[PDB]
RNA sequence: CAGGUCUCUCUC
RNA sequence: GAGAGAGACC
């Protein structure tokens, strides 16, 4: 992805868009009970903690574009995936606006505590002023659909979150590109059924993990991905996507029966306009971080990518022997013979993709179930029932989260969440965590899940 | 101060 | 089943 141009808002007649500049995050009552290296991300250009120009680092992610049109490997890759999707019988028909706004069994309603985006978030209009969960009123939506229309600018803010320190000195905070409610609604109308199917079907048919439940999904992965594992990390996946991958996506959506009107919407996320503060810019390539279908579209593109890489990198690759699961840029995959990702990464490079060894390994080693991660969690066979697989969030990550809070009113829920994550690491580790929590006054005030009960509840999920 | 998923907590 | 919160992940 590449920034094409940057004009003042005056020249473009776009409204200014300013986000918060002070972090909501404060050290929690556990900040000095647990070790951690992470601090709230740099939000503002005159942060004492900085060591580079802020805005420079912000948009460094857009590393450029290599390919703009699918070659033969990508075309063949697109087709193999779309064929695999055909057995899902995705409803290519347009979802109703009442449904697209207020949700279904398999697609959550549009979030209403959240910004309506351009231009409403500059005209003091909330989504609570356009939508009513209780009415399912869609009439006022229709109206604004027509006033402001489609293909509105995204609204660029900086993400409020913990970051490792190098990323704080080096200023590489992340960006939130807020879609307009208009585009969200229309995108949900166009692909809502696709969202539904994907959510209802995490696994190796969609090749997506969106909608999985890691407590239970983790036991199926060694069966869904038989054979030899491979894995790797991207840098700036979303931003690094060149327009070819959206061309590629278009092929898949077409092959599974989408009308050319529908397919025509992909160009609208490949080529986007963004307002950040007092300026307007253009991005060609790159997945807009906050458009409808980000996770699903990134997951599909990843499925196109992994196939293209294999058959352009190796001889006699049988794509049918490929199993993979993706959640955005995160991938786990298997093949009947080992795959050397050093070679995939070299091919990746030609495609504008920067692929590094899995989990910040210095070099591409072998990936096995004993060191694989997916969604940050490991794989750990239960000691009693070796076929039940524990997802293992690393305690290190769990301690990074507990040392901060955005509202200490909600400490209870926060610590309870972390325990649901921590117990999988085993009894010993968990009781170490709990008693560290208890080691502090409000820690003795919290209701903490019993390890035995967590386990018992887990076993009963099966 | 985006898009989502999952899980939990609270209430009718 | 519906409203209200939170947390993690992508
Ligand atoms: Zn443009």
């Amino acid at each position: 992805g590449e920034i094409q141009w940057v004009k003042p808002n005056k020249e473009t007649g776009r409204l200014n868009i300013n986000g918060p500049t002070r972090t909501k995050l404060e050290p929690s009552v556990f900040h000095d009970v647990f070790e951690g290296n992470k601090e709230p991300a740099v939000l503002h250009s005159k942060d004492p903690r900085l060591e580079v120009d802020f805005e420079q680092a912000l948009f460094s992610k857009y590393v450029g574009n290599t390919l703009y049109e699918p070659d033969e490997y990508i075309k063949e890759a697109a087709l193999h995936y779309a064929n695999q999707l055909k057995q899902l019988d995705i409803d290519t028909s347009q979802m109703s606006m009442e449904e697209a706004c207020y949700g279904t069994e398999n697609l959550e309603a549009i979030d209403l505590h959240t910004s309506a985006g351009y231009p409403y978030s500059a005209l003091g209009i909330k989504k609570r002023d356009i939508l009513d969960s209780t009415t399912r009123d869609v009439s006022k939506m229709k109206f604004y659909m027509d006033k402001y229309g489609l293909d509105l600018p995204y609204s660029t803010y900086v993400k409020d979150e913990l970051r490792s320190i190098d990323k704080i000195k080096k200023g590489k905070s992340r960006l939130i590109e807020a879609s307009s409610l208009n585009d969200s609604v229309y995108l949900r109308m166009t692909f809502g059924h696709l969202y539904e199917t994907f959510h209802a079907n995490p696994g190796t048919v969609t090749g997506s993990a969106v909608g999985c439940n890691p407590d239970t999904f983790w036991s199926k992965l060694p069966i869904l991905l038989p054979g030899s594992l491979f894995a790797f990390d991207y840098s700036g996946y979303d931003a690094s996507l060149s327009p070819v991958w959206f061309r590629a996506l278009e092929l898949v959506l077409r092959e599974i029966g989408y009308s050319e009107e529908a397919v025509s919407l992909v160009e609208g996320i490949n080529h986007t306009h963004h307002v950040y503060r007092n300026k307007t810019y253009c991005v060609l390539g790159g997945m807009p971080s906050g458009c409808s279908g980000t996770s699903i579209f990134n997951s599909m593109i990843n499925n196109i990518i992994i196939r293209a890489l294999l058959i352009k990198t190796f001889k006699g690759i049988d794509l049918d022997e490929l199993n993979m699961v993706a959640y955005g840029d995160d991938v786990l995959a298997s093949y009947p013979f080992p795959i050397d990702c050093l070679e995939l990464a070299r091919t990746g490079k030609e495609y504008g993709l920067t692929m590094t060894p899995a989990d910040k390994s210095p070099c591409f080693n072998e990936v096995n179930w004993d060191n694989a991660t997916f969604l940050k969690r490991g794989f750990l066979p239960d000691e009693q029932f070796p076929f039940l697989i524990h997802p293992t969030m690393p305690m290190k990550e769990i301690h990074e989260s507990i040392r901060w809070t955005k509202d200490a009113r909600n400490t209870q829920d926060h610590v309870r969440s972390l325990c649901l994550l921590a117990w999988h690491n085993g009894k010993q580790e968990y009781e170490k965590f709990v008693s560290a929590i208890r080691s502090v006054p409000v820690g003795k005030a919290l209701a903490i899940p019993n390890y035995e009960n967590l386990r018992r509840n887990w076993l009963e999920l099966f």
